[PDB]
């Protein structure tokens, strides 16, 4: 439970892009496994994230670090990656949206601190 | 060239702690589907990346910026989990690694 500069930024310059994205809409919400036809995906995934969890987390304070938080994004993508076949639009989207995340990391303020 | 501050991070830091790591071997050089008895990988994975490619590159300065390089990375994680099979070992050892990454990355210096 913290507030940095760096989380801020992962929420308010990092996420407010993604969030907006048009690649975004199958990601800002859980997977609902019922209404997508996919009775195996809690299956194969053990560990769901999203971009409404990352973002709640985020505003009520719930990472102490930003790496934290970039942790949940990387679950988030792989998730897809490994559950979803290679040929699957799906894929195509996540791989855009971590190049927005990793290049949006790659500036991040460097004075973790608060 | 001169090197900035965070292609310097990124090889004396992030590669550094990946190159040596215990789960690393798979990692090291270009996957062989040869060797590895693979016939679909090529036709699945289309940009192949390893560490001993983004090793090389950080050593004869072919980045022009830390992005690239993280980019690289990130492809060779991708490649890992889009081929193999949920249940693989490979795929546990590359999410241990590229926790490492995202960790090391989290504390890169400013850029510029």
């Amino acid at each position: 439970g913290r507030v940095t500069n760096q989380l801020q930024y992962l929420h308010k310059v990092v996420m407010k892009a993604l969030w907006k994205h048009q690649f975004a809409w199958p990601f800002r919400q859980p997977v609902d496994a019922v209404k997508l036809g996919l009775p195996d995906y809690h299956k194969i995934i053990k560990q769901p994230m999203d971009m409404g969890t990352i973002k709640r987390r985020l505003e009520n304070n719930y990472y102490w670090a930003a790496s934290e938080c970039m942790q949940d994004f990387n679950t988030m993508f792989t998730n897809c990656y490994i559950y979803n076949k290679p040929t699957d639009d799906i894929v195509l989207m996540a791989q855009t949206l971590e190049k927005i995340f990793l290049q949006k990391v790659a500036s991040m303020p460097q004075e973790e601190q608060e």
